[PDB]
């Protein structure tokens, strides 16, 4: 007789913690900020950001990928 | 008679901690920001950030993968 | 008779810390930026960053990768 | 004239992990246990424990107190 | 005139990991336990414990405690 | 005129570790006991632990604790 038992057992645990996580920002100040802009020429695209106090969080990152292939064959 | 018995365990723990965690900021303080521009001449695409005080976080990075190939093959 | 027992156990621990964690910053002052641009000529892409306190954190890392292969053959 | 400001701030970050965290028990074995009681006498009150294996987390522990007292008097 | 600023700043960090934490027990066995009791006389309380394999955490600390106390009195 | 400011800080980082931490016990054995009691007489209270194997982890200890009184006191 044959008896193939096939039983793998996936019992992991996996986490991601990705970006800005349990910081402290006590009284941050911005300064002051002048922009002046005279006879400016621009031909092509203008991508601008102006501010005085910024906090950016991104996070392209962090996911999670499980590949898993099984194969039994039998004769 | 034939016995295969095919029972792989995973039982791991992945973590990933990626980006600003924890960090304490008390009373970070930008100065004053002047930008004085006069006849610039911009033939191709401009990025332009201005700021006093930036917090920025960038994580591409900090993904968990796993690939997990299982073949049994009999005669 | 033919007995085969195919029990690997992964019961691995991996942890990836990566970035800025639990740091202090206590009143971190940035001085006055002037900027003063004439006259000029930009013939392709021009990217600027003008700040008084940067706090940049960039992490392309810090990923967990786990390749793993099982092959029992038999006959 | 007079003025009182009054703003303490608790920002503080407390934690407790007290008792069994993140353990492996890999295959623990109990060995055989016989116990034989003849002609016992008790008077008072018995507490009896008969086992092969045990594991025991026991937490009184671990707890987290804040007292905090505010008072401002004036004249 | 008479200006009172009050602003103490609790940004502490506590952190108790008490008991136990991360260990690795692979296999441990406990050997056959044979116990025999004959003609005994108790007068009194009994505590009995009978094991082969005891793992035991016992935790009455590992607490935080915060006294805090403010006082601003005026005249 | 009076100006007075209270602006205490406590940016203190506190850890305890206390116990069993990120040990590993590799195929520790009990050995075979065996315990045999005869015409005992007991006039007051028994504590008994019979075992082959014990792993035990005591932590009345490693708990934090933070005192702190401020007090401010005008004419």
């Amino acid at each position: 007789s044959v008896q193939i038992v096939y039983k793998p057992v996936d019992l992991s645990k996996v986490t991601s913690k990705c970006g800005s996580l349990g910081n402290i920002h006590h009284k941050p100040g911005g300064g002051q900020v002048e922009v002046k802009s005279e006879k400016l020429d621009f031909k092509d695209r203008v991508q601008s950001k102006i501010g005085s106090l910024d906090n950016i969080t991104h996070v392209p990152g962090g996911g999670n990928k499980k590949i898993e292939t099984h194969k039994l064959t039998f004769r």
